[PDB]
């Protein structure tokens, strides 16, 4: 609770460290190329 109201350490929960930030290997792929487990196909566009 109330003790610092900011904390000395940031206490980062998660910031998609595993992902390559943006896997632009997906970007450019057609629907067939775009693997769903790999990349999210949305709006006729393959994107990580």
């Amino acid at each position: 609770g109330t003790k610092a109201s900011k904390s000395g350490v940031p206490v980062t929960q998660t910031q998609t460290a595993g992902a390559d930030t943006t896997a632009e290997k997906c970007k450019g792929k057609g629907e067939k190329d775009c693997k769903s487990p790999d990349c999210k196909w949305e709006g006729g566009t393959c994107k990580d």
